[PDB]
Order: C-alpha cells, then structure tokens, then sequence
C-alpha cells in the first residue's frame, strides 16, 4: 500500500484523494485550514500550515511515498519550490511549468511561440471576454457587450469548451482522455462528460507538454470555435472534475500516472461512458446545478451513496451541494444510472429535478 500527502484539501484535493482511495493507497491530508473541506475524506488529517512548519512537513515525508501539491496558493508552491530538494519522497509537481500557466498572458505568450492559436487579444469588436490574469474555476470570467491594466481583454469565442490532461516525465507525454467542460451562467463548469478522439487537439496537448518539456501534469483547455480550435489556458496542477470522468471512460488514473511519471516513466498515448455533475439541493429540495465556485464554499464534504454506476457525495454547508456520477458501457446505461441516482434522492432524500 502506498501512501499519498495531499497538502490541500479542497476540490483539488478531493479529486487526488479520490483517485488515490480508487488506487488503493492510503491518503494523507496537510491543510491549514480546520474546516478544511475533506479533512474527514482523507484517512488522516494533520492541519497546519506547511510555509509556517515546514519542518512537519518534511517529517511527513520520511513517511509517505509521495507529496502532492493540491492547491493554487502561489505563496505555498513557490515555498514549496525553494525547499523541494529536502523532501524524502518525489514531489510530484512541475514548478517551471507552474510558473507559465497560471499567467494566462504568459501561456499566450508561450501559445505564440511555438504556433498554437489563441483567442486575439485587444479586439475591437464587441463582445469581449474579459477575465483575471491568474485565477481558476472562472472567478471573474465575464462576457462584455474600467477593468484592470493587467485583465485580460479576448475575443469571445462561441463554441464547447473541451479539455485533455498530460502527464509527462520530461521525456514522453501521455496525452489522455477528452472531456466536454459544461459551464454555467458564470461561466463556472456544472457537469463533465467524455469526448471522442480529436488528433489535432491531442497533438497541440503534446506539443504544448513538450515543449516545457512536462514532468508532472497539465490540463490543456480549448474552444473548439467556428473558425477553428482556440486554446484558453493551461493549467499545470492536479485538476478537478475531469479526471474522475477520465477514470470511468478511459480506465485510466491521473494519480497512478502521475506517480509513475516520477517514478518508473509513463509511456506515450476503455471507451466507457460517464456522466459527472454538481446538484445543488434548494429550498423544498428544488435541484439546481451549481459551479465549483459554490461547492468550495462547502463545510464538508464526503460520500452520501452509492451502487453500481452510481456514486454520490455530499457537500454540507448553506444548501448542500450534491456531486453526482455515473457511468456505464455507454450514454444509454449512463443515462438509465443517471435517473437511478436523481430518482434516489428524489424519492428518499424529497429533491425534485
Ligand atoms: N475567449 C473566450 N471566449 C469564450 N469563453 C471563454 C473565453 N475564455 C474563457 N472562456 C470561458 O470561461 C471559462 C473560464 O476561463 P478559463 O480561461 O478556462 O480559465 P480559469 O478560470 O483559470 N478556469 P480553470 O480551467 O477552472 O482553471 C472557460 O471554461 C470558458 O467557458
Ligand atoms: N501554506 C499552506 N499550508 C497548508 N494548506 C494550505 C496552504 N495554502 C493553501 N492551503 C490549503 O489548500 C486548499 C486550497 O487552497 P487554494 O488557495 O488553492 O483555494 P482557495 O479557495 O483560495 O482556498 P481558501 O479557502 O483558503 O480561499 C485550502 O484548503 C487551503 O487551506
Ligand atoms: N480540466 C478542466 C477542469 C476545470 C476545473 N475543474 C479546474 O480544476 O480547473
Ligand atoms: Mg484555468
Ligand atoms: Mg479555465
């Protein structure tokens, strides 16, 4: 049995820390915060946080066989970053990498150079989609019809939004499974499905990875326009969301390649269906889907149910947040799991949908 240290512990987090239980390994949690989201998921909960007692830390990891980073504080990565080289165990995280995609104008600037279309900045033609420089789930995202000298002015581009993760190991690059990003009216993302292959995206993934080159993994976000691909961002952190779905459809776990990627290597390249979405429980138990952005306003969070094809966990907090998922040998059986699970909660639990 392996035992993996998450130092994070909200939705990235979950995400690791369900992959790693699906794994197998036993999973540890760092977080500063006492309220920390899953600290009753993990099997052990240390809060404390690690800039502050690094030496905790460091202690930890004399006793786990991997640290995984799980959160976007910039000050814990780039804390993280200056005592990497003391840990007793692999790190299984890109700094470099880190370092260009969190600043999306910089994952331009690095789009540019080495030919990957992006959306035009600065146009003259309304709309605009404006949004942060250096955020995630969306926060601030907005359609245009005095912002900041640094927010980021693009032409909105129509069309689905679509994501691929990479794992690299510096030398290959395992582009995984596509997956369909459903977002809502704040343009935070409510639901995950699987696409098929698209050739084209995976090798932009590739090259995008490459060129880095990765060692760790990245998410690659894209518009597919009606002019053709765009890509948005990057990220190079363990995602949330997506590779549950890429679990189910693709039968492959981002944390066991992860760890290998840091360990063995990876090497380069199921078809199964799988429906993945937040349900907010509303007033008399109306059902509303819900962003991440109000999931991570949760309290705790854990499993509620589950059967076959079917896995439900619940975000307490003011209106609970369900996290559904489903899946099957395709859309069909997805589906027919998909009403199984509403129509447990709707029939047990009073919601309505
Ligand atoms: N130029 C654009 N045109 C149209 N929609 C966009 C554009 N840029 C972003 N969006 C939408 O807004 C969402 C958030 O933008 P995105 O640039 O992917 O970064 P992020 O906030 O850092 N989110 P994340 O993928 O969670 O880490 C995207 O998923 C798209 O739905
Ligand atoms: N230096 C640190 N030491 C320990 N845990 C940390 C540290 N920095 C962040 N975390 C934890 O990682 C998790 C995710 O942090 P992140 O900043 O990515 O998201 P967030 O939504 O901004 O979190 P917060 O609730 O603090 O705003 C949080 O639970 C946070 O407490
Ligand atoms: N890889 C796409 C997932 C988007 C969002 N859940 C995130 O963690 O950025
Ligand atoms: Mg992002
Ligand atoms: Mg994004």
């Amino acid at each position: 049995m392996k035992t993996i240290c998450l130092v994070g512990g909200k939705l990235q987090g979950f995400e690791a820390a369900y992959l790693s239980k699906k794994a197998g390994m036993k999973v540890v949690l760092v977080d500063k915060n006492p309220q920390a989201l899953i600290r009753n998921y993990a099997d052990e909960f240390y809060c404390f946080d690690v800039i502050k007692e690094p030496e905790k830390l460091l202690e930890l990891s004399k006793r786990v066989d991997a640290v995984l980073p799980v959160n976007e504080n910039l000050a814990c990565i780039e804390f993280l970053n200056s005592i990497k080289e003391k840990f007793s165990c692999p790190v299984l995280f890109d700094f470099e990498a880190y370092r260009i995609s969190r600043d999306k104008k910089k994952s331009k600037d690095y789009f540019k150079s080495i030919g990957v279309p992006t959306p035009q900045d600065r146009p003259s033609k309304p709309p605009y989609f404006v949004k942060p420089p250096c955020e995630s789930s969306s926060v601030g995202a907005r359609i245009i019809y005095g912002l900041e000298p640094d927010t980021l002015v693009e032409e909105y581009v129509e069309g689905e939004v679509v994501s691929l993760e990479v794992v690299g190991d510096g030398s290959h690059f395992a582009v995984v499974k596509e997956t369909l990003v459903h977002i809502d009216e704040t343009y935070d993302c409510h639901m995950v499905t699987p696409l098929p292959a698209n050739p084209l995206f995976r090798q932009i993934s590739h090259d995008l990875a490459a060129n880095l080159p990765l060692k760790g993994i990245m998410d690659v976000e894209a518009i597919f326009g009606p002019k053709g691909l765009r890509v948005i961002e990057i990220d190079a952190r363990f995602p949330s969301q997506t590779p549950t779905v890429v679990y189910y459809s693709s039968g492959i776990n981002l944390i066991e390649l992860l760890f290998r990627a840091f360990t063995d290597g990876v090497e380069e390249i199921e078809n199964k269906y799988c429906i993945y979405e937040h349900l907010m429980f509303g007033e008399n138990g109306v059902l509303i889907p819900v962003g991440e952005q109000v999931l991570s306003m949760g309290s705790d969070y854990g499993k509620f149910y589950e059967e076959p094809g079917i896995e439900i966990f619940l975000c307490k907090g003011e209106y609970p947040v369900f996290t559904m998922v489903f899946w099957g040998k395709d859309r069909e059986e997805t589906g027919a799991k998909r009403c199984k699970g509403l129509s447990v909660l709707k029939e047990r639990f009073g919601a309505v949908l």
